[PDB]
DNA sequence: TTAATTGCAAATCATTTGCAATTGC
DNA sequence: GCAATTGCAAATGATTTGCAATTAA
């Protein structure tokens, strides 16, 4: 039993070490959007073997090899996530900062159409929302 | 003598300093959302009398009365004088410049994915990323 | 075998801040 | 004068890195 993310580092030709096994379980299992000082409590309790330069670094691995998206939402740390199937973009309830993902094609055909519009095809792009609940 | 961005902190209620009037001119000059290191550069242009330390506890004040809109680009905090409409950013990865838009059926779809997730729209970042067309 | 990975300081990068001097109003 | 405001320079927090030992292939 290999996590999906350790499937990926094997094909990717990746040394896997013991600390490279667990931070990839703990990415491969997590619903949300940790930050790295979260990955490595998660990763420290699993084992702990591991030190936080290593977290710091295996998870710039992975996110340089597609693994994980890393994410700036604003609160003065990173946050990363397993590379999902399709692109979502992420809404943020300002009272609990738990979040969801949503898709909305829509948006994506007008976001590149006002790219086009301006001399310029789109490369990348980051939406957030932010709601209160009703 | 007098500026614009210098004439809303007097009419505010602030203390005006001969670096303050220059960062209040500075900032008034540009349009090209400068971050901190670049505002300093500008600012010892007009008068030299101005240390690093400074343009930030008045590049942050200025954000406090609101004088300052701030933005944490997908990378150091760029600033810009407060907009009188709304806009997101286009942002080009192949030099510094940076374009302004207004997409009212994004604004739109954004709030129907806010409502049709039982939230109100409080808030939203958006970016996108583009290089000129090959 | 042997080049990549780890662990731990020490070192950044951007920003904040403690405090002695020093303005403004 | 007096409360507010500059300026270093030393703290800061989240991230990177240099180096010697370890370890995966
Ligand atoms: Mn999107
Ligand atoms: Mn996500
Ligand atoms: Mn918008
Ligand atoms: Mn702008």
């Amino acid at each position: 039993m290999v996590s999906r993310i350790e499937q990926r580092c094997i094909d990717k030709g990746m040394k896997m070490t013991d600390q490279r096994r667990v931070i990839a379980q703990v990415l491969s299992d997590s619903a949300d959007h940790p930050d790295v000082e979260e990955v490595y409590r998660r990763a420290t309790a699993k084992d702990p073997r591991i030190s936080i330069a290593t977290v710091y670094r295996t998870v710039r691995l992975f996110e340089e090899e597609s693994i994980l998206e890393r994410h700036d939402f604003g609160d003065g740390r990173a946050r990363y996530e397993e590379a999902p199937s399709e692109h979502h973009d992420h809404l943020i309830d300002v009272n609990s900062a738990r979040v969801i993902e949503f898709t909305s094609p829509e948006i994506e055909a007008l976001q590149r159409e006002i790219a086009r519009k301006h001399g310029f095809r789109l490369v990348g792009h980051r939406l957030e929302l932010y709601g209160v609940p009703l």
